[PDB]
């Protein structure tokens, strides 16, 4: 409806109704692809994909969703083009807008994608920025909805442990402000999200029947949750130095078994946007695990990651249907 | 006509008539895409795109132009494949020719793309080499033609300030030799193009009614110009060290407002192939701007870049129609 | 037949009949594309292509073969995505399987691609691993078959000089075990393939009428060969240090003219999977050539590489038909 040629930069630029419509379209599109009745809508549209940070899911998601819908893609990865920086984003935008029908941007800081959106004159979607990550939450919302049918979002309790001031924390706030989820940010105070945003989002959440609780206590936070959610303690783009202090702060907020048990709900499902350092298998996974001693998981224990509660791969699948939905909504009819 | 299976390496391998035909086809194709009546011609053709230097426009241009025409693309960026060097270009060519229908090459030095063309046995297009950049000029010629209708090229005066011995300077010469433009290369003598090429191109320009003037004087050069054109003072692939001496030489050749005023034509339009360091916004843009003191523009002032005279983004758009034209001309019927 | 949803990790996971069927399909598909009667089978299938080592042929091959068959491709090159390592291959697999219909993997070590195949739940093809390279041999087998018509594989003598314990040596063994080729691995003992595999493959080769001979003597090895085959002395992923000892060992195993002459067959054709350091033209080609003194070729003399015996470019072309065949076999009907 009021989606055609709209950008998708952060969730609060949308009404509850818009978000819900979107979520509904995504769900249709998912269902259409499994039934094989997918009607391509974006045929002959060309989309540029600017990536300044790495990505497996978000990139792949944009690519297959476009290919299904009959669109083609151009991946301008981190350093390959002039956009790396040797040219204004303002110029880049004005260039790409003359050739493409839509642009994705993954990067550093909302200023960039906003500037990219003013000047491009085509829909700009936020693939993840330093502050927000709207596309993720769409997928998470739907995944939450698919695992608790017949429940409105205001009937669900979502807990987010970990670093609450990263792009994911910020995005949670927006989600709740639009859905009335009972958000619970279990984090040390040092990692709490900026208060101006909490206030705005809290006010809006309560209007819709939710409430944003922030608390350093794990035990009163996780209680009664339908979902536990967490993320890496240092995000993409933050300095390597942060690891030593972030582990120091956040390790009592690890989503472990005891953690899942303090919930009290045996039906509680775990969520994680991924990548997740859950085992002593990776490159910096093993290095961090021996050094500080996070044996068997950092933000989440490997036992919980491979638990029946873990629905992260469903969540992960839902990234692409969600993005397909955003794209057919902003580019068609 | 005598285009099918021809390479596009430098402009002087074409007749004035050929160039003009090409320009005409481009114009048709542009018009067809805006009207939505674009008939795809390159369906089922596969094209490799070798890039050894960066690119936003040229790469994107090749990609969307192919996608529109129903062709697919394979981007072999700077280091990813064996072509980086671990294998002869001679071998690379012979390999790729067995799989693709056409090959683009962006790189260092004409020898490379020529060798690539002898051995590939499919059309090879020059995406930019150290010496030439033919594809650009096609677009610029058309953009010039679209802003001064009812004017033959011999009725137009084009000034090129800046480093006249880069790939762009060299390309100007070819353009004039084929169009009878009144070329004016306003540059310090130290940056003048190689005399052998000037002579050959001058002779040819004059035959077609033009003349290539070289001069260190800004004032007598810019006078009566229909277009001012410029480019970065150090090109891709040149050593970082060159910046200090090139700024030293070329800063009086900055295209600024006074510069545009000495023209005497109030209808004069500015052109720049881009990227352009016109503001104190970029990475090395700001570093260069404080150090040497180019506040508010290096080759071109930001005031002129955002001037109503600036038609650089039209120019930029015209890169892809032009390339689409080259490709349908060399690959179809 | 028993190909749909099968992985293609190493050749010995297939019967002689399966290999031969495959080879036959490839041959059809080749023929169909030249006649222009190619019926696309993989329309609307999306394929991820994980590359951790470089590639020109294998990547290009996967791309055009997919494009011909109406499929689209996503290239996740060496470091761009999270797969580089920051995430388990086990997780990566489970993610990609939810989005794609098939996955290619080029990398380091068979464990990786096997783990990738257990967890992905879609066909996984081995683009080259440290130990095997099955896709190559398919192409080589067909190329061998196209140059000696009316000859069953058991009627052919294939010699492989050089480093017999790389991924290519190992693959030869598998090929013979399935075809009854008279394999001859002419190599120093220090470079002989692991005996457990030789034994298994020898037993199988003999059943089918072949025999795997290993020998340090060049002269008795090359005698009566229909094909001489060789490869670079240090493979992708091995330490740069190995060059000095590998040249020391292997230079008497260079495929030179005298080498081709000791064969005794004047119809003997040369094969090489490529890249080949055959001239003093490359980056590390020239550096190695002056230092150790391999003037005019390392594994193979440039004279032999450009000889009429050289059919390496036919071989190279046959990489993509072969891969197209693997893909339509594992993804269709
Ligand atoms: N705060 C985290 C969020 C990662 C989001 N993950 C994704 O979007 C999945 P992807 O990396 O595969 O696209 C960070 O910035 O590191
Ligand atoms: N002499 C300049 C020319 C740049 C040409 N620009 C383009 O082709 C536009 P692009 O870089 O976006 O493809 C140089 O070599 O740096
Ligand atoms: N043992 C060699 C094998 C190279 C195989 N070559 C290919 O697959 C051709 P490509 O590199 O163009 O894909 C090595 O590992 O270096």
């Amino acid at each position: 409806s009021g989606f055609y040629h709209k950008h998708f930069l952060k969730l609060l630029d949308f009404t509850p109704a818009e978000l819900n419509s979107l979520l509904q379209l995504a769900a249709k599109l998912k269902a259409d692809k499994k039934s094989g009745k997918e009607e391509a809508k974006l045929t002959g549209k060309n989309i540029a994909l600017i990536f300044e940070k790495d990505s497996t899911r978000t990139r792949c998601s944009f690519e297959v969703a476009a290919y299904d819908q009959g669109a083609r893609v151009t991946y301008l990865g981190p350093s390959g083009s002039q956009i790396g920086h040797k040219e204004s984003i303002k110029d880049t935008a004005r260039v790409l807008g003359r050739m493409y029908d839509g642009i994705q941007y993954r990067g550093y800081g909302q200023e960039i994608v906003e500037t990219l959106a003013e000047y491009a004159r085509v829909p700009v979607w936020n693939g993840l920025t330093n502050e927000f990550h709207p596309t993720q939450l769409l997928a998470d919302l739907l995944t939450m909805q698919e695992h608790l049918p017949g429940k409105a979002f205001n009937e669900m309790t979502l807990v987010y442990a970990g670093d609450a001031r990263n792009n994911m924390g910020n995005s949670m706030l927006e989600a709740a402000a639009l859905t009335g989820l009972d958000l619970r940010l279990v984090a040390p105070q040092a990692c709490w999200p900026e208060a101006a945003l909490v206030t705005e989002c809290r006010a809006l959440a309560q209007q819709n029947g939710g409430n944003i609780t922030l608390t350093e206590d794990v035990a009163k936070g996780v209680e009664g949750a339908d979902f536990i959610y967490t993320d890496v303690w240092v995000s993409m783009g933050e300095a390597k130095e942060k690891w030593a202090e972030r582990i120091a702060l956040l390790r009592e907020y690890q989503v472990n078994s005891k953690m899942m048990q303090l919930t009290g709900n045996p039906e509680v499902k775990f969520l994680h946007c991924l990548p997740a350092f859950h085992d002593d298998q990776t490159t910096l996974g093993k290095k961090m695990a021996e050094e500080f001693g996070l044996h068997g998981g950092m933000e989440v224990t490997d036992e919980v990651f491979e638990s029946a509660a873990s629905i992260v791969f469903d969540q992960a699948e839902n990234r692409m249907h969600t993005i397909k939905a955003v794209m057919v909504a902003t580019l068609s009819k």
